DNA sequence: GTCGCGCGCGATAAACC
DNA sequence: ACGGTTTATCGCGCGCG
């Protein structure tokens, strides 16, 4: 269900979702696998939506 | 996606609710099965196939 | 396959309870983590370990269900 | 860190422009494949090496 | 502080045809 | 004087601290 709810990074997505920061880059880089979404170079890299 | 297209079109020709191997794919389509478990495990992880755990594992259409 | 003995030995100690991963085994023994997958994952095939799958997937020892 | 030392050895042994996999830098030099990709991606951020895309991954000397 | 990693994978045993 | 070839969860890309 994680998925569901979902530019920012992992980073901010795991204090303002409470959970925890491999999780989320855990369902970024399936959905972005999936082409929903695009990865922008960072340390951390910037995650954005793909229209 | 042309190599994605071959294979559901393949899983949704072969019947409704049939599912099939990635041996059985690489002969139908004549490809290295190599090139097909690269597609189908793409197609699972991009939730295009349902993957059945076995010896060998079995694909099906996915929701 | 002289560290699937002391893979189950560790695995056999402190039993009762949980389980542990192939990352803290491949510390706790000494061992390249290559070597003690390899080692569990035909472990697991031989009915002496059970695999429970996760990320990292846990190992125990093997539970008859009969 | 002589590990760095052989592989950039290897590759120069190997030919002009020619390239190899890790998993055949690890046979080779008896080295484990854990060892030898950190090296190779560490190689390849100072610049001297340089990475094919693929699978597996394609490393030569870099031409930069 | 990038990191998502689940990986065992053959220096292969076994199975196939 | 002689079983070659393919499978196996074989999909692997992995380097991770």
């Amino acid at each position: 269900h994680m998925e569901q709810r979902i530019a920012t990074t992992a980073h901010d997505l795991s204090g303002k979702l409470g959970t925890p920061k491999k999780e989320i880059n855990r369902v970024l880089y399936s959905l972005a696998k999936k082409g929903k979404l695009q990865k922008e170079a960072g340390t951390p890299p910037l995650w954005k939506i793909a229209v």
